[PDB]
């Protein structure tokens, strides 16, 4: 509405960019508000009732995409190798799974990055192609609103491409972080009932350093009709994650609520299990979902950070065991990937020598396809 | 028509089973005659127009599945593990191959299977040649040939097409060796202009030991709407394969005819190449897809006869070379695969005796989808 709106504006916004130009903002905000929504209600309805099998057991997930997303790669060749990946995991799932799978991007959205320190020389840290310049400077870090203006005309093309230009496939779902409040305040729209929604992307999150209960994101998807979804990380309270669930799944309804278990291989086996049994007292028909690869970021000799592939494995096994053993609904995966064979993931510590040739991440490391195919299938 | 029957008739008919029963057989095909046809003329029309683009190297096809499919293997849950494998490899051909990938199953109609020697190996039972036409069993009563499992076949077909998706995407085309005179025959049909198609099947081919130019396999596909395929062995002559063209591809359409290379690991690099410097010469716009299954056949001491993936993969790599390289469009791969985790193929030589367990087919070894997922790689 914009009611919504409101209460959301008194809430504390945490991650936000410091935009230059209060009046450039005004501008971009209202020509989004008069934009045509990426995502249509009826669709995500259809999504909805789809991650309600999810959630009864009958069908699984793979969310899959780059940690950070480049807005010049908005190109039919391109998305369809994005959209090719997603066929090969979806098909490796199914055999591995023995259920139905159902493709899910990180896609036409993921322009923006939340940061741990704000803060080369005492430089502004990156914040993705929505907020500022890749290279490390000055007046590029500056905070150009502009570049949100030019991530949703990126995200209209990559949709076309994806196929959400006109009603009819097996569809690639979009979904990305929803950390910012500019943008996606302005994308907000209602139905013929008036039931308010989303309109940036069918299947949005909330990142581990946003899910404050009083906090803002939390109360925009607590509103929204859009299935929503929120990573979980190795310290977060039995307590906390209960009000969270209250705020997000209120009514209980199977489907709604996603959470995303990124807690790291060796914790998650003793973390994960309280908290699945805790929720499921709490009656949240709840569909979690590995992330393995947050959990288990690793600084190599040379090159940036990474990621050893038998670790993401033995996180994805741990998952299982724990969810399912606990009475929860292990339900697939969340992946950074990317179809560029790239060796920014090493298969192990042994490996660690290689990581440097073929690293083209804006920000963390993804799995190549093949490796992606390895983490997929740790989940027999 | 039924002229052409008149015609297919006259001609020479090899690997035709001896029927038992000669009555049942005209009431069998009585009855098939007056059934639905399980495909559609406007649905071949699509295909035809799909492989015209295969023609011109803007795509790519994976053909896969059962040597010799299992009739009672028609239930959803089971033909939904075969189009995972298919969108497991799809994905896989996309990202290796970089273009669109036809999806083509070995599927709804792979119930017959053309052999050399009519008996074999106390007892010398007649050899079993498909669910269509024997039993599995190694009997006298069960190999004895019923014409009624034509029946049952077209009707266990009947439910694959519909859990497919053609009872009323991204498609999943049908192909089966077309074997079974009596069941094809039955199965013409004619469109709105009276063109006649072959009912049973999207996508059929003739195999190595059926393609003689003057036979009566090639005269029924040499007149029918379908597209067509024909399986190319070692041994093949220049002008034999030039006259086959000719009778199949007489008007020189890209898309109509396709020649699927077997040839072996070994010998496809030498004897590929004239052939198909001649075709490109003759000026057919013909499609190949490699064979790597059929041309490298080896036996275990420990069990029924295997393939070395190594192997499939040498021919691969080799087959693209020698058809690029003459001049032809090298367009994807023939496989046979299953779902299943068996151990009927082994990765090379090492493998001495894991292929006792986990050994299921009815005929020649298949590729587990990780093997299959292996012969695609090659591709590059
Ligand atoms: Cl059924
Ligand atoms: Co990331
Ligand atoms: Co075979």
């Amino acid at each position: 509405m914009d009611d919504l709106l409101q209460r959301v504006r008194r809430c504390e916004a945490l991650q936000q960019p410091e935009w230059g130009d209060p009046s450039r903002l005004r501008d971009v905000q209202a020509y989004l508000r008069g934009s045509p929504a990426l995502i249509r209600a009826g669709d995500i309805l259809a999504l909805r009732a789809t991650l309600a099998r999810v959630a009864r057991g009958e069908a699984l997930v793979v969310q899959c995409g780059d940690c950070a997303e480049d807005m010049d790669d908005h190109h039919a060749e391109n998305v369809a190798r994005k959209a090719a990946v997603l066929e090969l995991l979806a098909g490796a799932l199914r055999l591995a799974g023995r259920r139905p799978v159902i493709r899910v991007g990180r896609i036409a959205g993921q322009y923006a990055k939340p940061r741990s320190k704000p803060h080369e020389q005492t430089l502004p840290v990156y914040r993705g192609d929505m907020v500022n310049g890749r290279e490390a400077h000055a007046e590029q870090r500056r905070a150009d609103p502009q570049r949100i203006l030019k991530g949703y005309a990126a995200a209209r093309n990559i949709m076309r491409h994806l196929g959400w230009d006109a009603a009819s496939a097996s569809p690639v779902w979009t979904s990305h972080e929803m950390l910012l409040l500019d943008y996606e305040l302005s994308m907000l729209r209602e139905d013929e009932q008036r039931r308010v929604y989303l309109g940036s992307t069918h299947w949005p999150w909330i990142g581990e350093r946003t899910r404050q209960v009083d906090g803002a994101h939390v109360a925009l998807l607590a509103e929204v009709l859009n299935p929503v979804a929120c990573k979980v990380g190795p310290e977060i309270g039995r307590d906390q994650l209960l009000a969270l669930c209250e705020r997000l799944d209120p009514r209980r309804e199977p489907g709604r609520l996603t959470l995303i278990a990124r807690m790291g291989a060796q914790k998650v086996g003793e973390r994960l299990p309280p908290l699945v049994e805790a929720v499921r007292a709490a009656g949240h028909p709840v569909i979690w979902l590995s992330d393995p690869m947050h959990g288990n970021t690793i600084v190599a000799p040379c090159g940036n950070k990474t990621r050893l592939v038998r670790s993401i494995a033995e996180e994805v096994a741990a998952f299982r065991l724990a969810v399912s053993g606990s009475g929860g609904v292990a339900a697939g995966l969340h992946l950074e990937t990317t179809p560029d064979d790239v060796t920014e993931c090493v298969a192990d510590s042994s490996g660690l020598h290689q990581v440097s040739r073929h690293y083209t991440s804006l920000c963390d490391p993804r799995l190549n396809p093949w490796q992606a195919l390895s983490a997929v299938m740790a989940w027999s």
